[PDB]
């Protein structure tokens, strides 16, 4: 399969500013979400789910399709909890309804990470909603509790390496998991909606335990409260990984700069952008914009 990108007819930069200023203001106001988190963790977690079935070997699934939109896949055990981000764009998607799904789904992940103090990822639209039949079937998104082998024959299948997953992981300094959704509950750390390099420092600096929980599940507890996931945890059991998590403990920049381009790649696997294609989009937060 091809995938080229088109460009919605006759949108520009100033058109896409305005989709992303909208889910920032929707972010700003409906801050009570989960406790007071806000739905910027969750659509963080939306866009990586939607870009996360893709398949580098016969280009099916990946975020082009807006496939997400249709019950199969909607009802993926593994997207438990995603709803809330859908329900969160619905009003959106209906104010700017020229706008792919694809490229709303992917622009709010974008829009939560730099709405949430981190770093500006660069975006590119062109996303075309596809046919209910190319719907990717379940079971292809990551289970948690494995380790560091199962992560990196995993990522694998996304073309990600081992410094592209680390960086990515360290997405899980936002939001918590949920019993209810996941089967696993807890925050990773303190400032949970807030992008910095807390995931790196927790897991070298708390003593961590191994124990179930009431999902009859095992996670690793930690006494400030906080949980690591046994693929989370697998990241200082590898050696390779180690010496990443090291580095991101120790510099915030970096992690910054090797996420931006980690994240994007992985919301543009299995696109193919035309060489007449509009230069990836860089859009300002609201703060930039005095709103
Ligand atoms: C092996 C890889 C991954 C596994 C096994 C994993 C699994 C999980 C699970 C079990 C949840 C908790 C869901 C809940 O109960 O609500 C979670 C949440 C989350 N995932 Fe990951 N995840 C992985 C990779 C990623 C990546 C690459 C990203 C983005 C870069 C992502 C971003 C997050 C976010 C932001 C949350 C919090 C959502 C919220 O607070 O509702 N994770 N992940």
């Amino acid at each position: 399969l091809v995938h080229v990108a088109s460009v919605e007819k006759g949108r520009s930069y100033e058109d896409f500013q305005k989709v992303y200023n909208a889910i920032a203001l929707k972010l700003r106001e409906d801050d009570e979400y989960d406790n007071y988190i806000g739905y910027g963790p969750v659509l963080v977690r939306l866009a990586w789910l939607i870009s996360g079935t893709w398949d580098k070997h016969d280009n099916t699934g990946g975020s082009y399709g807006g496939t997400y939109r249709f019950k199969k896949e909607f009802n993926d055990p593994s997207n438990a909890g995603l709803q809330n981000g859908f329900k969160f764009l619905e009003p959106i998607h209906k104010e700017f309804p020229w706008i792919s799904s694809g490229d709303l789904f992917s622009l709010g992940g974008v829009t939560a990470v730099q709405e949430m103090q981190g770093p500006k990822i660069p975006w590119r639209c062109g996303r075309v909603d596809t046919p209910e039949d190319t719907t990717p079937d379940n079971g292809r998104l990551p289970d948690a509790d494995k380790d560091a082998g199962y992560v990196r024959t995993f990522f694998q299948r996304l073309n990600m390496n081992d410094r592209e997953v680390v960086a990515l992981m360290g997405a899980h300094a936002l939001g918590k998991t949920h019993l209810k959704n996941s089967g696993y509950e807890g925050p990773w750390g303190a400032a949970n909606n807030v992008f910095t390099n807390e995931f790196y420092l927790n897991l070298l600096n708390e003593d961590w335990k191994l124990e179930k929980n009431d999902a009859n599940n095992e996670q690793w507890d930690s006494k400030s409260g906080y949980m690591m996931l046994p693929t989370d945890y697998s990241l200082i059991q590898d050696p390779k990984y180690l010496s990443i998590v090291k580095e991101y403990a120790n510099d915030q920049d970096k992690f910054f700069k090797d996420f931006s381009k980690a994240f994007e790649k992985l919301l543009e696997n299995g696109i193919t952008f035309p060489k007449d294609a509009p230069s990836p989009f860089i859009f300002k937060t609201l703060e930039e914009q005095g709103l």
